[PDB]
């Protein structure tokens, strides 16, 4: 009960801003996680013992990726915690629970491949799951860890509060299926300004949680240039391993998945700032304006790729 987890001074402070980074240091990330539950949600949402639990098998089932990895689920978490807390009294207890687990359980098991490469492979999931492959195979994952013995970390809650958390769970991890963002912010867009917007609607929260999911997910585009630079050679390392593994399948994949074409990754990202990553930071500001932070680094790092492109870095 009486057993808090302590930041060092620094990440005590840089912990609550949009930008932090979570750092080099693996055996820090659950402790940081546990910090953000406990100031999120308060010390009494989950038996730390479980939680813990629950963690490091969470922990042990991302795989050793060059981006879909530990490190992104911990990144992730972090940018719904300073999401839910510039939002203190918008979400329910069972939101700020479930959002956090949620984002950490987002990418399980990734193997660092596209929904796309999986149909195009005949891979056994996408017999399975037809569309958002990779994000029902995340929360099926979730689901399996939450029922090992000892793992039931919301074992203190009602039938219907449970039912209500894994819902929350399922629809949050669906909706980082970027391949559903597009329609998800357009409907997001005309509510907002024809002003329809309801946030006591359900359907209308849905829609605002998958729009967060969106933002956090991403948000490797809202951090300092730096880190927004080194990132993206881990997402490339990526799309470049899918690129190679679609031309073992006698296909010519998309520039942005080529290394043959590294030249024209500058151009692919600001493509991206601007077909995805601002109009969703925009939207999550209208909806949400404490979140104008992540709207405003991301526009930097926009400004950034511009001056790679110029020559000038
Ligand atoms: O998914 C990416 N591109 C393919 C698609 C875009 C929209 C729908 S499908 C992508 C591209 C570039 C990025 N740079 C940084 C972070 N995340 C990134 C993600
Ligand atoms: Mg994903
Ligand atoms: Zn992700």
């Amino acid at each position: 009960g009486l057993m808090q987890f302590t930041l060092p001074v620094r990440l005590c402070k840089e912990i609550e801003l949009f930008h932090f980074d979570i750092g080099p240091f693996e055996n820090m990330w659950p402790g940081i996680f546990v910090y953000m539950v406990h100031r999120s949600c308060g010390t009494s949402c989950f038996e730390l013992e479980k939680l813990c639990r629950f963690i490091m098998s969470v922990k042990k089932n991302y795989r050793r990726v060059p981006y879909h990895n530990w490190k992104h689920a911990v990144t992730v978490a972090h940018c719904m915690y300073a999401i839910l807390q510039n939002n203190h009294t918008l979400f329910t207890d069972l939101e700020r629970k479930g959002l956090l687990i949620a984002c950490l359980c987002h990418d399980l098991d990734h193997r660092g491949f596209s929904n796309s490469y999986l149909q195009k492979f005949d891979h056994p999931l996408a017999a399975l799951y037809s569309t958002s492959t990779m994000e029902q195979h995340h929360f099926s994952q979730t689901v399996s860890i939450l029922q090992l013995e000892g793992h039931n970390i919301f074992s203190t809650l009602s039938s219907s509060e449970y039912e209500q958390v894994l819902e929350i769970i399922r629809k949050a991890i669906i909706a980082t299926d970027l391949a559903l963002y597009f329609g998800n912010r357009k409907q997001l867009e005309e509510m907002y300004q024809t002003g329809s917007l309801n946030l006591n609607n359900q359907s209308h929260r849905d829609r605002v949680i998958g729009l967060m999911m969106t933002a956090c997910d991403l948000c490797s585009v809202t951090k300092l240039w730096p880190v927004t630079k080194l990132t993206a050679n881990d997402i490339y390392a990526e799309f470049w391993a899918e690129g190679d593994e679609m031309k073992k399948l006698g296909i010519q994949p998309i520039p942005m998945m080529d290394r043959d074409k590294k030249d024209e990754v500058p151009q692919g990202q600001l493509g991206f700032y601007n077909a995805v990553a601002i109009p969703c930071y925009t939207t999550l500001t209208q909806i949400l304006p404490p979140t104008e932070p992540l709207l405003k680094a991301c526009r930097d790092n926009l400004s950034q790729w511009e001056k790679v492109i110029r020559g000038e870095e």
